[PDB]
């Protein structure tokens, strides 16, 4: 139904149309990349620096810190919506990595659509402390954008990038990818 045709249009990149969504997967540093929405893949709450959480805060400065914290002790929070500091971003979506990531992809995508946004880039999101399997968290990532593009949610959001610190787990995301081609 859904799935174009993985290839690698640059060196280390591989990409696949989910309906009209370029999806896209690359091993790096996502504190060097460009998008309208980071996201951020920390603890409940949302003060962790450890992996992806550490660059992610270090780069994005004090402020964007104090924003989380402040946040954190308002209200429960499943994720929350921070400014992008200095970070190259419109805004940063601070995610819980123990929570289920199909959950955590929907509301990302959702949040994105609501402001018009037209690309995000994100982690492998819980495969840091939380320790969850590379395999299931590539498998959820996936099932989110299918979901929202067989709703016919996607309008404003034309591409989804994931930005992975092991070279390793983007092996596994690339084998998800060839599982579903067309
Ligand atoms: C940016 O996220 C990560 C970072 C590191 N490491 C930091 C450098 O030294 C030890 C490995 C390992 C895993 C992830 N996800
Ligand atoms: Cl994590
Ligand atoms: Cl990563």
């Amino acid at each position: 139904m859904f799935y174009g045709t993985v290839s690698s249009p640059d060196s280390g990149v591989y990409e696949m149309k989910i309906g009209s969504i370029i999806f896209q997967v690359a091993s790096g540093d996502i504190t060097k990349e460009e998008a309208d929405v980071i996201v951020n893949s920390t603890s409940n709450s949302f003060n962790l620096k450890a992996g992806v959480s550490k660059a992610i805060l270090e780069c994005a400065g004090q402020n964007v810190e104090r924003e989380c914290s402040q946040q954190a002790q308002q209200r429960k929070n499943d994720y929350i919506i921070t400014g992008g500091g200095f970070l190259r971003c419109k805004n940063i979506i601070h995610v819980i990595g123990g929570n289920d990531v199909k959950s955590s992809v929907s509301s990302v995508l959702q949040e994105c659509e609501k402001k018009n946004y037209s690309s995000i880039c994100l982690p492998a999101i819980g495969t840091g402390n939380a320790k969850q399997h590379p395999d299931k968290v590539a498998e959820a990532i996936i099932d989110a954008i299918e979901d929202f593009v067989q709703k016919g949610s996607a309008q404003s959001v034309k591409k989804v990038k994931v930005v992975i610190f092991l070279p390793q787990v983007l092996d596994v995301f690339y084998a998800n990818m060839k599982k579903r081609e067309g």
